[PDB]
């Protein structure tokens, strides 16, 4: 084949350098780029009204949080409405973010879609204008973007025509982020819904990415400008046999060794529903991993940077403080997790 | 595998039927879905302001040609805007049209974006919110879509990347009109531009359909519900060797039966730029060839149809009689040419 | 791409007009190409012991017919033993089946092999020195080739590597016998085995074929010089629904239109497990097919052509004329059928009605 | 959707363990599997006889090379002939091999075949009863193989075909071999011949390691149990265009860090007609250079590590010990070359 360069070493440069900075030791990601549809239940829960003032003030609490969450925080991804709301000082949100050292991350998908002749899987829309979204959104302060596929495990899942689809919808989304200085974070989530065991998940994650860094090598995808959101290996949310930590972080990190080249900046690993400790204890029973891992294992966790936030807070501007102590405490135990430095208190099996 | 029925038996009937009434014996496709920025070069060609007025007075003028041209058009394709127009007398145009016998079609893509890292080639966009737009079209009145994909040609194209992403845009956008009792017209247009001769059509001609069809195959696409707009094989617009229309014929009709599977329902050629006279010669001598054609080859055609029209009215509403007549004659001549009946007055070798 | 013909228009002629041969209106197959492992079992039957003089005299039983069966054979499959023994007239076999208007054939492949990593799936060897071989056997009168792979209809059966490989695999054998002059039968065939039913099998031969043929454009095989060997659509030999021989055919057309493209010359099915009748029966079924159908459709049977004469035979060389007199009868059907024109109703015997069908 | 384990954890251990001897810290791979057609040219540039017993002793002057070689190879790929000679003394030649603290490796394929509708690419053979022929080679002193498919870069080439192809070959052969206790070293060689500049040579092998990895993964290989040989990124031989030692070396770095898995347990680059001093050179600087590399980067060497012993020896048994001391030579500033400890004496990253 013959090469017709995607991107100059301008370009190249840029997109490696961000990437970089939002993984750099010690640092990870605030996934809060939750929806109006998805938070809603967040708020109900606390008996708040869903309305675009207390969005703006739950993600002000969140990202206004003393300078202690800079070390920890080396992106942090929005929602659209977020992108453009400002502090009660009047300073737009990617300012607030981007004075405290972090890199603005925006959501640009359009969610998921059903795959006809499927049993229930989807495949993810939003490329349709992408390119001029990114760059005003590269004009508004963003420099990384967010996209997610979902993929399920199930008796004939996830079937050959979704993982083949869904890599190449993620391809396609990396191509025109980084034509517009936007580093793609790729996101092919596996679902732990299931009955399936800890192998399983292996089994299918191993699969998964292999089918995505084919498609992203035949995209001409720089890997070096981009970043990986997968799903931690783990048992099915409803796997009779449990597993420890231990088993976990080996076959996660067994399974990245297998598919994902070392070009790739860094892992940025999703909460999936993970409770706050649970997912600091697995990320850093990861990084504790005696196993040589070429790229940054790192988090970019919703609820479980935010749940106990989100409940201290309760939806009273009273408990901004408390609130905002509660987020705190968890960047800080994450932060000490992609380094393996956290504590609460035969690889050939795999 | 394990079939996941996408389709009903009741949908897929609706599908086949609908397919087979458009490209039923005589019959063939208007194409006539172009958009204010297509149609801008040759309103301008006749010194026309390109106002919607004059659009709709235009569509109007085809939609509204005598009796004559019933028998010759099974479907016409319109752009979003003129679908929600109407006639002088108040009629909507989808029902002018099926008053006359005629299948409404809609445009659905959201024209060509580029691939990054190829040599000047490009994909589709469209397909976010495409179900929706399907459902609506349906019920105003449209039956089946249009969806444009562009190839080229040259040195090093058309590329790999370039043939699996278009084939595979190709599918999801007719699995999704399936979804929503649309017939999909799979358009994988490889424009005639270069220096190539006919040869070299050919083959990519060959190689870019069974990438399609192996895509509709994965994407659990209903073949007879669907129709291939394909472009006819001819040798490059720069070539300096000469063929007959019986060549061409040949080379065009060996391509399709090396490809095209049986449960196709019809192939409606673009004019592809072609003049009004070459598009029925070539369309005559294709159905004339000796070869089986397990499906009805007949025409979609733009220009080919509309030329003499367009500068037989000139923008002069008094020229009306004289547009429409131009038009009826080349719907006529096509009607004969999609059954080898129009006259203007070794196959190892493919 | 960039066309660089891996066939000229010389090469082409050759292919094409061989295989049109093989199908002509009214003409068969006659697989008769069983190793010596697996005709062994054949003569297990009629206890006679498996020597090379029996499996000769036996093939000759066959290849040697009256001439009520030339109009019926448009070619005939032999194993590498046969394709070099002699009739006791001194004629080698090939000539003996080119003397009655048949096409010679020959078995390539060197069986199954199994895949690593699957559920008891496997792909198919002999390709090296396949091009050696091929110019060889067209030497020695052989104008067209058989390659066998296998596929089984399960829970997780066939994957996706199960159906690639042997799509590759078969491609690469048809590329190979092209070069050679020599004609390629592609056979996937699908196994019956199982308790699925007829649209389970429908659905799975249609994403076969799809991937068959993908392969095949990607390796710049010439279909027009090609054939198809693929199992008729039904339901598992185990399943418990009943279906009529109009919905077989029904299925089995549909999901050829859906993936066959018209230049393939011809479909040549293969009878699984089908008896002598039901073969017959299904095969005429398929040609009365309402739908269109741009490539003959007839037949390429081993035992459904085989198994009444071996009965007859029994081993016993005065039993010749009774055995191949049952061979006659089960050409002619045949012969009908591909042509529906085949109507039963009569003393096709016992051993006609028999299942053939033997457990993967 | 569903695994079905084409190997036990036993299995996996004995292939794991394999791959890892082989290329153990400092440790490389001497390439002498040349058949007789192929080793017939090296004979005849000596004046030498192509006998039985010629290949014999000039294999047997390799493998008796004093004990300072030992640290320095980890493994010998021998041709099915010579698997079963004996050095003088009546020991097998696998024997003397693990004696000296090497793994004995075994060529599989059976060379090339062209590609109907290609512009003159190929693709291998040698699958049929590949099998039989591992599970022997493997009682007989055997654990890894060798099996070389070929590529060429072009105006069209390699093509979509050959590549998937070769890499689809490449993977059923891999599988068959650890089914059969045998760690497969998996040879995708893109040809240095051609015009072709740096760039061009890096992108092709880019795509090629993409297409082989994904088809690896499609056919259940267990990548710790195998080894990748690999041409080095380089520009082709009739290139006017120069390039320094660390450009190739962060070009082949670039190339394997973008597609090759860090479970892939390392990496012998092959030796392409190199001379013995410039691929000694080539395999120093890609192990200096200065980006993170998850496997090891050795060396599977043929004429870079023969040519100047074979000249030495000239076919005359009076000139062993100088034939020896030059072969002798080449492992020993290889094995510090796969260290970056390499010196003559002996003791713009994002442009890619």
């Amino acid at each position: 084949p013959h090469s017709h360069p995607a991107l100059t070493p301008e370009q190249k440069k840029e997109l490696s350098d961000i990437a970089h900075r939002i993984v750099a030791p010690g640092k990870g990601i605030l996934a809060a780029s939750e929806s109006t549809g998805s938070i809603a239940k967040r708020l109900q829960s606390i008996g708040t009204e869903n309305t675009e003032e207390n969005r703006r003030f739950y993600r002000q609490l969140l990202l206004t949080a003393d300078d202690r969450v800079n070390p920890c925080i080396g992106g942090v991804i929005l929602f659209h409405e977020t992108l453009y709301q400002k502090a009660d000082d009047g300073r737009p949100f990617p300012q607030v973010i981007k004075s405290k050292g972090g890199v603005v991350g925006i959501k640009v998908d359009k969610g998921v879609v059903p795959l006809a002749g499927t049993n229930g899987e989807t495949t993810t829309q939003g490329l349709d204008g992408l390119s001029e979204r990114c760059a005003q959104y590269k004009k508004d302060g963003a420099d990384f973007a967010k996209w997610r596929c979902v993929l399920k495990i199930g008796e004939h899942t996830p079937s050959a025509l979704a993982i083949m689809e869904n890599a190449n919808v993620l391809a396609r989304y990396a191509s025109i982020c980084q034509q517009n200085g936007i580093v793609p974070i790729v996101e092919p989530e596996i679902l732990p819904d299931g009955d399936h065991d800890l192998k399983r998940c292996q089994y299918v994650t191993e699969k998964v990415l292999a089918a995505v860094y084919k498609a992203l090598s035949d995209h001409h995808i720089y890997l070096e400008g981009t970043l990986l959101k997968p799903n931690m290996v783990t048992p099915g949310h409803a796997c009779t046999q449990k597993y420890s930590h231990e088993e976990i972080a080996m076959a996660t990190v067994t399974a990245l060794r297998r598919t994902v080249p070392p070009a790739v900046t860094g892992v940025t690993f999703l909460s999936g529903g993970q409770s706050e400790e649970e997912a600091s204890i697995n990320l850093n029973a990861i990084n504790k991993c005696p196993l040589l891992k070429p790229w940054a294992l790192t988090f970019s966790y919703g609820r479980a940077l935010q749940a106990s936030a989100l409940k201290a807070w309760g939806g009273k501007k009273e408990n901004l403080k408390a609130a905002q102590e509660e987020y705190v405490k968890r960047a800080l135990a994450n932060s000490l997790a992609c380094q393996g430095k956290y504590t609460p208190s035969s690889n050939h099996a795999y």
